[PDB]
């Protein structure tokens, strides 16, 4: 059903859904791994359904339907604690490369597309432990797309060669991010 933000379990599958208290968002949990969000003028959120934990070598296969007008992303998204990071694998994106002004620490070649990868710092920001500072990591596919599958192992692998090490796994989803835009997706994990 259409839910209010908040977390917890549906018809199988772990789900997240945070937004910034900007109004816009419609978020709506389906029949298995599936769920679906329409946007219209929104601020900041994230929606979608995975695991709680996630794990350091999950295939997660993903399909479905993405039109973003404006700034979004699709993405393997998910937390670590000690060390505490926010990592994403992003397959598609709107208007905006979340990579912008970050600097390049290298490629991995995983499903199909290169990926350059980057780290960032989130300064006394929301997290999944409350207001904290913490690194952010990121693979960008190259190539967009609507479906495939993830093979969570190798981006992981590439990151710990650059030094970017995550801890002990909280949740891991497919996820929908706006931020000030308007946009429709609706999407199937598993
Ligand atoms: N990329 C983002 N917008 N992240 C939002 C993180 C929200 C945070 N985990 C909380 O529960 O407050
Ligand atoms: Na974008
Ligand atoms: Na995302
Ligand atoms: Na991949
Ligand atoms: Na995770
Ligand atoms: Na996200």
């Amino acid at each position: 059903q259409t839910i209010q933000p908040g977390t917890g379990y549906n018809n199988g599958y772990f789900y997240s859904y945070w937004n910034d208290g900007h109004g816009g968002v419609t978020y709506t949990n389906g029949p298995g791994g599936q769920f679906s969000v329409n946007w219209s003028n929104s601020g900041n959120f994230v929606g979608g359904k995975g695991w709680q934990p996630g794990t350091k070598n999950k295939v997660i296969n993903f399909s479905g339907s993405y039109n973003p007008n404006g700034n979004s992303y699709l993405s393997v998204y998910g937390w670590s604690r000690n060390p505490l990071i926010e990592y994403y694998i992003v397959e598609n994106f709107g208007t905006y490369n979340p990579s912008t002004g970050a600097t390049k620490l290298g490629e991995v070649t995983s499903d199909g597309s290169v990926y350059d990868i980057y780290r960032t710092q989130r300064v006394n920001q929301p997290s999944i432990i409350g207001t904290a500072t913490f690194y952010q990591y990121w693979s960008v596919r190259r190539n967009h797309r609507s479906s495939g599958s993830v093979n969570t192992a190798n981006h992981f692998n590439a990151w710990a060669q650059q030094g970017l090490t995550l801890g002990t796994m909280d949740y891991q989803i497919v996820a929908v991010e706006g931020y000030f835009s308007s946009g429709s997706a609706s999407i199937t994990v598993s």
